[PDB]
């Protein structure tokens, strides 16, 4: 449809895809990385073993 006279659609579209993927993968790696590294240095049946 006349590419919406490139007024308000093209840019928003690219920002949607780009932001969608970026945010998604970001939250995934961020949550796993955060929880992993956190609970890691955190210590709970892994770091604080017996006595060291």
């Amino acid at each position: 449809m006349w590419r919406i006279w490139q007024l308000f659609d093209p840019r928003q579209a690219l920002v949607g895809l780009a932001t969608f993927l970026f945010v998604l993968a970001l939250l995934i790696h961020f949550i796993l990385l955060s929880t992993e590294r956190f609970n890691w240095l955190e210590g709970a049946s892994t770091k604080p073993v017996q006595t060291s």
